[PDB]
């Protein structure tokens, strides 16, 4: 039992924080106003190390553990206001880089993995369908085995980075008779015949992070582009969602640290009735809730990541962390707005935009109701 | 004890609902997308009756009571998606039309009141200052008595309708030695020398409802433009906020009725895991919370308005209603988004925009912490 | 729309309140300390009118409607501390008197109903079994038709009033192949061969209200003691639970009115740091929550009862009322204890005993999770 | 960063857990039923090590750190149902043993400290007065300096262990002109002339843990019985409350671990509607809340204690831990009762008694509103 960061960990955090503040955050307000995702800036962030995670040196990574990866991303969330860019980068890392590294063949990693790790190629993962969201393993896209590979048909929706991706990590049924066990994973390239990437679909939350639909019309997937074994795609997807839950939770912990600092400063500086508004218990009680949340969920995340690094079973701990972090991110966004009153409406301050950016955290990587189902299953409440 | 609407009340509701659906709601999505407040449409709504409230027939009103006025505005909130336009109209009614009618001299009402009632002139009320929000009676704008009237100096912020108003109902100190008892109210016209109306300041919440700052530099206010008695402006403002709390609460009750209908329909229609998502208790329990909220706060509002119509003391009931309605509007907006999952991000559906539009309800007309202070005082907890 | 009580209603309330304060409450602390249920006092309360409800004059009742019955019981809850005695009386009224009146034959009502209405005979209703609680219609007790009537076998648990009852309203399967449609209802007398009433089983909540198990070993039920039609017992039970939900909710509304008055008085009188503790927002904010709850749930209950009196469908409104009242009763009990601090531990003040008495309200007459299932079904979320 | 216990820590926990299960818990139900605090059993627990904490070997302690002390007490809370006995023991340790060890003179420690450490003498701490609870430093008891020592007059209330104590650690004003800085601490013996210990005052919460009032009528305190320096009693008391907050929080963490295990087992075993009740999301969602609480607050407590052991400032962390643990203990007690339904009323199962035992945790050692004031002050919100 020790709650100090090592010097190595402290350095990883502080280097990422400096990069987020001095490189990504500079000019962020202009990009946010114009709903711009700067792919040149994204590539600098990827190459700096945010697209590396646990990837080995062989492929350009630093062989970071889960806790180190989470610290980097916590720093990113605290230091850069451009949370849409950060979300895009973490989706690429967790849903695309990491499954390719963990399950790809030597051939497939040799062709694509270092390019994803350095951000030379941007990747999108495509699992969700119009009738398969929480019930993801009822997806109906089909990768029908054929001579030389697969014929792919289907439609995927809500695909982060699809309008800017060079490659797609896609999930489809190689055996449509089964659910989880009938899914396989594939890498396909932008521009392959039959791949139709939709136009960006705007949204108010994470508004500069592009997503769209993609449609597959008789795409030929060469055999060598299957990721992992036939029928293992359900497990690959599930594994990538454990990494995703943990890393976006880190982003929102860092965002909550930033929000708390802003909110404390305001509550000390803004006077009404001849005293700082933080002196009224209605005001200070909400700020204390924000502090309690931050301290609790940061510890849950660190323990979940450290257990993983130790080889222990950390999946329930990650589901608990994601459930807490996203709920606390939304609630604390509301509490900050209430602290500021009318001044919260100011687009330059970004407090309403911050709440909008947190609203999808309770949906992404499995909704929080699904996290409860995962925890219930680990607790033995599901048969 | 009776919980049925009279035929008269039912007709008032249904006529307002038809007008909101068939006139205001038609083309609303385009106006909302472009952040347009259509002053021609606003004037049609005002003349239809939304700018009338309790005003007598002498000045073009229908002599509606508080409950009738609330029913009209509940219908407006349920029937039109253009909540920014509705908010603008209700601010004009409650913070400008009603204090002029209730406290204005015969001369001042004869010159201006029917024009406000028919929407020929648009009005903004200006009380809030950079250092006087919740502590509103510490405002520092000064209306220094002089030969012929007053010299007005000061700055007002967060003024709904200021970029489109023809007249301003302004509050300023005629005796800066006192707080509540040193305030007087005045009507001034757009274009009077020394009145500088700021450019619209954008916001994400209620985004097509314009507001800005206004600055007074040595404005001369003629004596006849004081509203009510010298030093009575604190009481006039407070009275107008009771009307405002009740009428915007009605708007958000109607909006919650609309949101609940949309959310129930989706939860019955959207299937995952082979059944409607409403069949999972995590989903249905939130929808039931939305229903419970709607039924409770509608009854609180109706009772508060009816007590007022009966001549009973209704101020605590109105503060309770406003506190409940705005909290429940925000919470139910969050619950609807969680019901829809990824589909909530769709700008055409408007669920995130709905939540944004509800966020200021807990600040406007006195924050909900201030409502608690009002209720605490009525309960005898403030000395 | 009217929120005043009629003179008739006001008189019913005030007469019941006087009886609760001047007759039942006098000496209550001694009975509560000794865990005594005074059957002589219970009979006085029954004869005064608390055992009458909607029963016609023909059988000794006053033909009160649901709202009048609820007002009487609200007064009882506000005026007498002996909530265990009040609960016992209301269980007799709602689960035994009312189904006999509503479904009994002329013969059976002529023999027993006036005696129950005047409290000459005390009744217990017995539906719950060790394996049938929320799933009540899976009860396994069997009333096997035979020449002359039925042979009854089975075991019932959690039976309020069983150690003091003269008659039992019991539910059992006349067709064990079905659930809801296989249940019938019967009246049986204390002392009939094969009826074994268990010894009182102590509890900390409602601690002077006796309950126990009862066992049926080859009881012969004469044909004339069936209540209503063969196979209608599921519907009779369900109907009696609608009356029960509404009347115990009234008791706890009255108890919350009493608790709020006590808590407000203390928060004004108790000083720390040189001021009344109600002046700290942490303290006043909880008291305001208690007030908000009381006003909201009282209105929901009154509307539910009035809709029933009007002939409208009131079952969802009653389920909503019961769910709100019992949750708010428990939460406000907790808030009162927090207001008083160390002084809450005083057995003479009864605040901890009050919380204990409210804890079962969320279980009784169908748990609050089951109320949500009922409301979900009314909302169309259950297929 | 490490979240494993050392072998030493694991052994401390497991030895305390065995002692709580095999010695204290055996026969607990009889003692609880009879409201017995067994002083022979208490002395065995004290001598086993629960009265040692950080005390040095010189005085019979083991020189445990805060985290080790907390682990021992977590084990005690999980392993023994007799929480009243455990509370009594921890009050003796934290409010009496620890301030004597930390501030007593060599002479005073030599005379009394080892006897307290081995439980040969039982101690009560007496700070609270009828008009000084949260405002503790406005206490009015006076220790007026005189030749040879002090003359003590005053009244103390809510004194845990007073009916069974051999010695009293008492706080009184040596300079009544000041608050915090006018308090001194003293040790006095049972039986000294002018000390009147009141009869035990019963309570439903922690019902076998005795407390009473004590009155001082012209007690002579010899000079050598002052604990620490003149005027340092406010600081000694405050320091002892930091130890108390942490150690009773540990007791309630262990109690929550026990409650969760019981509740999970029931939710898997109890069937309704043909499935385990844990399969309904209304049921499993509350159990998941209990799990989330336990994991979060255990980590907060461990970090607070470890920071103290490291020499870092841990007072805010302890206030946060106490606030979380006591709130979560109460809420999870409510959630367990709701899980069990009617079966929660069983006195043998102890679930209602468990909730009663947790209710005072939010009051003791400074109410949770006062904890928020402490945290607000650490956050810079109090001037
Ligand atoms: C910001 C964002 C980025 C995204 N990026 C990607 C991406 O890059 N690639 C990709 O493939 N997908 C992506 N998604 C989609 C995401 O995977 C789905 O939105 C998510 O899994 C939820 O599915 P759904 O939207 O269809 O909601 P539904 O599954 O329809 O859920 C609707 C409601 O039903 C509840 N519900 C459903 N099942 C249950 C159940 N068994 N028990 C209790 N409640 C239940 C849900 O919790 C929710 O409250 C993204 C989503 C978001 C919000
Ligand atoms: C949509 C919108 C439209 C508006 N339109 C108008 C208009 O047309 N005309 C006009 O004059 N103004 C208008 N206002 C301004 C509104 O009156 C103020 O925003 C409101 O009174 C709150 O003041 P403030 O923003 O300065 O917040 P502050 O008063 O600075 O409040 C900051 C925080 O401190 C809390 N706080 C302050 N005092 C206390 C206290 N005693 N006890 C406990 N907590 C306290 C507040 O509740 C809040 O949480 C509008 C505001 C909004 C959001
Ligand atoms: C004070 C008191 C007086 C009583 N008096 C009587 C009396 O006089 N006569 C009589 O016959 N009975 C009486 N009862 C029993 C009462 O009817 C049952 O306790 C009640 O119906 C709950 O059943 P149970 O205790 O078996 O809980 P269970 O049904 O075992 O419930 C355990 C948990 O599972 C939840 N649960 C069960 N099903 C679902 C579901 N489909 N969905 C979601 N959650 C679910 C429950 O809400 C609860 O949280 C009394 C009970 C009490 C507390
Ligand atoms: C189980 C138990 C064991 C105890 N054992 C001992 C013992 O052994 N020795 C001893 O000396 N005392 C003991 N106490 C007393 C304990 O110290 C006091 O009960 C506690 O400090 C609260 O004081 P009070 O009861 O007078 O509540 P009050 O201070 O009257 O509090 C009443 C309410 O006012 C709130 N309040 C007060 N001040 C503020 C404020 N500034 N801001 C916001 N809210 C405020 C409180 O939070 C509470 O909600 C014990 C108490 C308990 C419950
Ligand atoms: O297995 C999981 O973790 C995925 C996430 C979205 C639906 N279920
Ligand atoms: O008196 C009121 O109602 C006003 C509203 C804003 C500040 N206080
Ligand atoms: O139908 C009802 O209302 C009953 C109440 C207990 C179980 N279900
Ligand atoms: O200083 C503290 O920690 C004490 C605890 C009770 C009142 N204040
Ligand atoms: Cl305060
Ligand atoms: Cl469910």
């Amino acid at each position: 039992m020790d709650f100090n960061l090592s010097n190595s960990q402290s350095d990883i955090y502080e280097s990422a924080y400096r990069f987020a503040c001095d490189v990504l955050d500079q000019d962020a307000q202009t990009r946010i106003s114009q709903k711009i995702l700067s792919t040149e800036l994204w590539k600098k962030a990827a190459a700096y190390g945010f697209a590396h995670g646990p990837v080995s040196h062989q492929f350009g990574g630093s062989e970071l553990g889960a806790l180190d990866t989470a610290l980097m991303i916590e720093a990113l969330g605290k230091g850069s206001r451009d949370i849409g860019l950060s979300f895009s980068l973490c989706a690429h890392l967790c849903a695309c880089v990491i499954p390719l590294y963990r399950f790809g063949s030597s051939e497939l990693k040799d062709k694509y993995l270092e390019s994803l790790v350095t951000g030379k190629l941007i990747a999108a993962n495509a699992a969700t369908e119009p009738d398969a969201g929480s019930d993801i393993y009822n997806m109906q896209a089909t990768a029908q085995p054929c001579e030389g590979g697969y014929i792919l048909n289907g439609k995927k929706i809500f695909i982060t980075n699809a309008p800017i991706a060079d490659v797609f990590i896609i999930y489809a049924k190689t055996n449509p008779d089964h659910g989880f066990l009938g899914v396989s994973a594939f890498l396909i390239e932008k521009g392959t015949p039959g791949l139709n990437v939709g136009e960006v679909i705007p949204k108010d939350c994470l508004s500069n992070c592009p997503w769209s639909e993609i449609v597959f019309n008789d795409i030929f997937i060469p055999q060598s582009q299957r990721i992992g074994m036939e029928g293992a795609g359900g497990a690959i997807f599930h594994d990538s969602m454990i990494w995703e839950k943990g890393c976006l939770s880190a982003l929102f912990v860092g965002g909550l640290a930033r929000l708390l600092e802003t909110t404390l400063e305001y509550a000390k500086a803004r006077q009404q009735f001849g005293k700082a508004i933080g002196q009224f218990q209605s005001v200070s009680n909400r700020i204390i809730d924000m502090k309690l949340r931050l301290e609790q969920c940061r510890l849950m995340l660190y323990r979940a990541c450290w257990k993983h690094d130790q080889g222990q079973d950390a999946e329930a701990d990650i589901a608990m962390s994601k459930l807490l972090i996203s709920e606390y991110a939304v609630q604390s966004g509301l509490d900050a707005i209430q602290t500021f009153g009318g001044a919260a409406m100011d687009q330059e301050l970004g407090l309403v935009r911050h709440l909008l950016n947190m609203i999808p955290s309770r949906i992404f990587s499995g909704t929080n109701d699904i996290q409860k189902e995962i925890i219930a299953r680990k607790l033995g409440l599901r048969g």
